């Protein structure tokens, strides 16, 4: 079971220059809790969840780039699913962006996406 | 093991008239993702998570009352811990406020609390 295999839908990403409100609107619109942030060239630079929306409000930040998590735990398109599951238990995270060798975001894998593949 | 036997900290609550930003500050300060909302008597009236903070910002809500979830599953201090775990699975929830005879909040049990004891 590789990752590039189990991807079912397009990636949803955002740029870092956007407001906290715009980011929140994106989460709600797509009903997602993980939003990979890409630069103007489509390359991964960070990640946002609803926790970071709360954190931005608490720290009085205006843009996503001031609050996004910059050390992103990722999976490779050619990576095995079990390794991703272990990554997610180890770091206690529930979503990992899937990247290629050029750092483009090809999708995202969640712990619900995985929950299916084990049960 | 009753609920009262596993509570390890005081309750953390907020009033319904506080701003979205002020609620967000409470979540971040205490590193919690569930915030029971109470009235002037301390009676449970709702609950918020960081997801609700995001929802509120997206919708330009001003206070917590405008976004809080009012349909809140609870536990009593004298309820078996296992019965709380059963509720979490049954209603697909991750945080259960613990209430007393006046419906005041005396603590909260989370999914992580359960996994730490019984995972
Ligand atoms: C308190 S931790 C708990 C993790 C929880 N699953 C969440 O949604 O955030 C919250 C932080 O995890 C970070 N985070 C979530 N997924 C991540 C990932 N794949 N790589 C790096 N950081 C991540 C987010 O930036 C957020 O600020």
């Amino acid at each position: 079971t590789l990752v590039k295999d189990i991807l079912s839908k397009p990636p949803i990403t955002a740029h870092s220059n956007i407001s906290i409100m715009e980011a929140a609107k994106i989460l709600i619109k797509h009903n997602i809790n993980h939003l990979p942030i890409v630069d103007e060239h489509g390359k991964l630079v960070g990640i946002i969840t609803s926790w970071d929306i709360a954190k931005a409000l608490a720290q009085n930040k205006k843009t996503i780039e001031e609050i996004m998590t910059r050390n992103v735990i990722t999976a490779h398109e050619d990576e095995p699913v079990d390794h991703v599951a272990i990554k997610m238990s180890k770091y206690n995270i529930s979503g990992v962006p899937v990247v290629d060798d050029y750092r483009r975001v090809v999708g995202i894998v969640t712990s619900e996406d995985i929950s299916r593949l084990f049960g």
